[PDB]
């Protein structure tokens, strides 16, 4: 019936996203199931072709899914890629919207690795949020993947490591709930902003909410300004109060980074790894959702 290229068949609409729609496809020769993403060639912000190129650059990294096929067919850009499992936001919901410290530290170790990897290939991700991390399937069920390079941008020359220049009057571009303060302020994002967003992601899991959720306003642009203000008004102490000191030190370190500094990812990982050991947890890969399903 409906085929993409002459190699995949399209099926169940397993969801969508900013670009457009997601379908469950099958390779015709092998019968392997794959994800098919379709984007109207008319859209205002096309991202599928750009992603196909970024995923080629990132290919082979741990937790980077593979692209199987890209092309324009009729009125759509079509991106076919590995099928993955539930997103961390999906699993956070399954887990009653609060995750154990043990789960948060097993996640942090992988997520910091995924960020360092993307940055090692000279890109910023720039939309770090729970929906953009997915668990793998079957045997890779314990591995965290990073997806959606639609907002990605190169921060340095891949040859010279000359960093992009500083800039200040930008439009706001993340997801407001996880965006860095500098992002709200219209400052050019760099490596430190990806790490500060990941810190918010981790505190959202650990605390169950962030203190700038559920703010009331009249329109998005007003709600966005309320969100920046509350972020600025929430001290690191207040955000991390009653949680291990390691999380405050994570934010202190992010705040210490200048625009072009290369982060010490080892240092951040070490904080959480030493905490994990000191708590006596076993590093098995038994996340809250893993224990819950059995």
């Amino acid at each position: 019936e409906p085929r993409v290229g002459n190699k995949f068949r399209l099926g169940r609409k397993i969801g969508s996203g900013s670009f457009g729609e997601i379908y469950l496809g099958t390779n015709i020769q092998t019968n392997e199931e794959v994800a098919i993403k379709l984007e109207n060639v008319k859209t205002k912000h096309p991202q599928l072709l750009y992603e196909s190129k970024i995923y080629r650059i990132l290919q082979g990294g741990t937790g980077i899914p593979n692209v199987r096929w890209f092309g324009v067919e009729g009125d759509y850009n079509v991106l076919v890629m590995d099928l993955l499992g539930p997103s961390l936001e999906d699993l956070f919901n399954f887990c009653s919207r609060k995750l154990s410290l043990k789960t948060v530290l097993m996640l942090a170790d992988q997520m910091i690795n995924r960020v360092e990897f993307v940055h090692s290939k000279s890109f910023l991700h720039r939309d770090i949020k729970p929906d953009n991390f997915l668990m793998g399937l079957g045997r890779r069920a314990n591995q965290v993947y990073i997806i959606d390079f639609g907002l990605a941008k190169k921060y340095r020359d891949t040859s010279t490591h000359q960093h992009i220049p500083y800039r200040e009057n930008k439009n706001l571009t993340g997801t407001a709930r996880y965006a860095s303060v500098n992002t709200h302020l219209g400052i050019e994002q760099s490596r430190r902003d990806d790490l500060e967003s990941l810190g918010y992601v981790l505190m959202y899991f650990l605390r169950g909410s962030l203190p700038w959720q559920g703010l009331k306003a009249g329109t998005k642009k007003q709600k966005y300004e309320k969100i920046s203000e509350k972020k600025v008004a929430t001290s690191i102490e207040a955000l991390c109060r009653g949680y291990p000191t390691e999380f405050a030190s994570y934010f202190h370190y992010c705040r210490s980074l200048r625009f072009d500094d290369k982060p010490d990812y080892s240092y951040l990982k070490r904080l959480f790894r030493d905490l994990f050991i000191r708590e006596g947890f076993q590093f098995d890969y038994v996340f809250d959702w893993t224990i819950l399903k059995y």
